[PDB]
């Protein structure tokens, strides 16, 4: 399963009668010394890779009129598959760290109950909580205005509170309106701020904002704000404001973007967790991720027929935090729903059982490629709350620059709309139109995606991170690999190719409760309940 020899290939794209080009004897030259390189790096076996590859593509160009093109175009693949040999049988040791995120306010119990499970059956990893140190007030900051345009929205409608259209998509409109301005406001007090004293970090000008326009008191802020250190100390917390190399990157800027003007936390941590990963290495994972399930834990229970795949992973945690009870306050809602015979059946295996480990399994020693990122998967594709890579990787990098990349085209379109001033309703369309001015056909999908971008986290199902900083750079980093190129913005990989980066689902519990509330996103039901949550609150209050 090695790769084509020179005079193999030489073979392969003989021409009768016809001379042989200079740029088509660079291929073969490249290809033999290719075959001599059993002493470099994994790294350096790719790149030697890449420039045949580059190399054969230029030939092609120069001859489009050429017999060659046929079998020239046939080892374009055999040097995809020969990327995936590299990959998959060249595998190091994966630096034995844990990294989560949580930044823009106190961690609560829930996050650290689920990672002290990580910890208990990891003893031999190294786990980083991370957070920002001059960004605790930011979660504060985003609760105190969104409830602040929930009011008065209402104080807008009351009067037709029950009728007739005064439904929670219209509620969700004008909300998004008030959330704007009040946004703008602070964006613009922050920019007066830091150019008036460079020296003020985000939570003083934060507090401050809170004390001059909502009334909140200095003092309690503080209280807030040295709770919040003291507890993610005490929680192997490490601190964004001495990541230096993240700190100096040309991710800084927009890791702030997304956590002082966006308020989004999980941008924010999309930004922060690639970075952890090339600078550190190991495994990352959202916080409300638990350890694998033991392959062959329930393995005597069997899966009822009138039961989803997906409801059965969520019953198998809920039996083990009922009777084991690891995790305080986790529910069972849907444990509740099976027979007596099936919950019996998971109390007396949950017996013979005194161990966490004879439950959770443990990541041990782990490989991967000098070349790879991998990533979880679920039933809608790949997914970054999970992700494994060696330090420096490659992949990390490439990621890294379709992130960057990606902020770059928006924020061309983007903050040239804001610069003028103008109402939600104006500026989104200046943007629009300006996103739709810089289209084509390479970045089409992408672009349509990237015209929400101002309501992340305020609207119901707006998901703009996904395309920016989320899963879709990673596809689009895996097939830049695959493709021997950079900046690939049209994605062209099927699942079969993208399963050669899968975590195996053994190594992540996915289906937990926590994952099953969105921080940062919320769907149409959930948006409906709120509205008329809402609606009563305002009603009683
Ligand atoms: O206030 C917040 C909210 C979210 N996050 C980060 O955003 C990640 C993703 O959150 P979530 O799992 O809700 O996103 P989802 O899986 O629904 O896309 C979390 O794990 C945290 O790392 C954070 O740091 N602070
Ligand atoms: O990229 C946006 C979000 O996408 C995914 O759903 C991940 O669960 C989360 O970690 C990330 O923040
Ligand atoms: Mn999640």
């Amino acid at each position: 399963m090695s790769l084509v020899n020179r005079k193999q290939l030489e073979k392969m794209a003989n021409v009768r009668f016809r001379t042989q080009e200079d740029e088509y004897v660079a291929i073969l030259d490249a290809l033999e010394e290719y075959h001599n390189m059993s002493e470099n790096t994994v790294v350096e076996k790719y790149l030697k890779l890449k420039d045949i590859n580059s190399l054969t593509d230029i030939c092609i160009d120069t001859y489009k009129k050429s017999g060659r093109n046929k079998a020239l175009k046939k080892f374009k693949e055999y040097l995809v598959t020969e990327v995936l040999e590299l990959k998959n049988n060249n595998l190091t040791p994966v630096e034995k760290n844990l990294h989560f995120v949580w930044i823009g306010g106190q961690i609560n119990d829930t996050a650290i109950n689920y990672i002290n499970q990580w910890k208990d059956v990891n003893s031999d990893y190294n786990v980083n909580v991370f957070y920002d140190s001059n960004a605790f007030l930011i979660n504060t900051l985003k609760k105190t205005v969104v409830e602040s345009a929930i009011n008065d929205t209402l104080e807008s409608f009351r009067e037709n509170l029950n009728d007739p259209r005064f439904d929670y998509n219209k509620f969700f409109r004008k909300r998004m309106e008030i959330i704007y301005d009040k946004q703008k406001n602070f964006i613009n007090y922050y920019k007066a701020q830091r150019e008036e004293n460079p020296e003020l970090i985000i939570d003083d000008i934060v507090k401050t904002y809170l004390s001059n326009e909502y009334s909140k008191e200095i003092d309690e802020l503080n209280t807030y704000i040295e709770e919040s250190l003291n507890k993610i100390t005490q929680n192997s917390g490490n601190d964004v404001r001495n990541f230096g190399e993240f700190k100096n990157g040309e991710s800084f800027n927009l890791y702030e973007q997304e956590l002082v003007e966006r308020w989004n936390l999980a941008a924010a941590s999309d930004i922060l967790r690639i970075s952890a990963l090339k600078e550190i290495g190991g495994m990352y994972l959202d916080v409300d991720m638990l350890p694998g399930i033991q392959p062959d834990l329930f393995e005597s229970i069997e899966k009822p027929s009138s039961v989803t795949v997906d409801f059965w992973e969520m019953t198998k945690l809920e039996a083990i935090m009922k009777y084991k009870e690891y995790i305080p306050e986790y529910t069972s809602e849907h444990f509740d729903m099976l027979d007596e015979e099936v919950q019996s059946s998971f109390e007396s295996v949950l017996a013979s059982k005194s161990d966490k480990s004879e439950i959770f399994s443990s990541l041990g020693d782990m490989e991967a490629s000098p070349l790879e990122v991998k990533i979880a998967f679920n039933s809608k594709g790949i997914i970054n709350q999970g992700l494994i890579s060696v330090k420096d990787s490659y992949c990390s990098n490439l990621i890294v620059k379709q992130i960057e990349n990606r902020y770059k085209i928006l924020n061309n379109s983007l903050n040239p709309a804001i610069s003028e001033d103008n109402d939600f309703n104006t500026t989104t369309n200046t943007f629009i139109d300006s996103i739709m001015a810089e289209a084509n056909a390479d970045n089409g999908r992408f672009m349509m995606e990237l015209g929400k971008y101002l309501r992340v986290g305020f609207f119901p199902d707006v998901k703009t991170t996904i395309n920016l900083s989320g899963p879709e750079a990673y596809a689009a980093a895996y097939q830049d690999l695959l493709m021997f190129k950079e900046g690939s913005m049209n994605i062209h990989l099927i699942e079969a190719d993208l399963r050669n980066f899968e975590i195996s689902k053994t190594n992540i519990s996915q289906s937990t409760e926590q994952e099953m509330a969105s921080l940062w996103s919320f769907d149409d039901a959930r948006a409906k309940a709120q509205f008329e949550e809402y609606k009563r609150n305002y009603f009683e209050g």
